[PDB]
């Protein structure tokens, strides 16, 4: 669909996301094309699986030890679309539990930005 | 236009921001819908004009000091527009040098976000 976009109101989506170590679950994600990678809260997986340590960017500088990176791809599904977007990987949020689509998620939808 | 997502390409545009204390610039600037309000370069300020204090949200938490924001409205000119974006308010990135178009900004130009 078309998503207008209002400073008050963020644009968000319900997605299931699978991990593939628990069963899949659903989240409201924001919608973020000024993110490069998808972000998505560790609360989704199992104590035990392991993730690796990565840097990223970000308002108030980078992180060392925030963000972790899969080891597995990660699939979601959207209301519309039927099949799965599969990423190879993706940012695991350790502390705030944030939820971000990014470019990599929209390119695999086809997504665009339109201004008139 | 039509503007693409790729998790390799940041989508950007070329935008001329006036701050009513400097005479006007033309920047590059990130298209960010998950941006609640706009971010411009201290360097496009006058050394003398008074900003205010306040807070931000932004990967690794949220930053006291590092983002100030306008006194008075920015104005803002797009390639395809004559008329220009005006923003009672906006943030001022001190340090990184950040050029953001968020909401505030895309709601006044009918941008949209599209998912086929
Ligand atoms: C310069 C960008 C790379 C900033 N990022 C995306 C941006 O949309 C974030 C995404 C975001 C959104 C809400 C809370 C935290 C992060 N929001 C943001 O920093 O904007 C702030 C300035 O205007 C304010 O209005 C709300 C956001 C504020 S980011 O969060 O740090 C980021 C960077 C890289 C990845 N892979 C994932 C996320």
């Amino acid at each position: 669909p078309v998503i207008p976009l209002d400073p008050a109101r963020r644009p968000v989506i319900k997605a299931q996301v699978d991990t593939q170590t628990s069963h899949p679950k659903t989240i409201e994600a924001l919608l973020d094309t000024g993110a490069d990678m998808t972000v998505i809260p560790i609360a989704l997986f199992s104590s035990n699986t392991p993730l690796k340590n990565t840097s990223v960017l970000g308002a108030g500088g980078q992180t060392q030890d925030h963000f972790k990176l899969t080891s597995l791809p990660v699939l979601i599904r959207l209301p519309f679309r039927t099949t799965p977007i599969v990423l190879t990987s993706c940012l695991v949020d350790t502390k705030n539990n944030w939820a971000i689509i990014g470019r990599d998620a929209l390119q695999q939808c086809q997504g665009v930005l339109y201004l008139p």
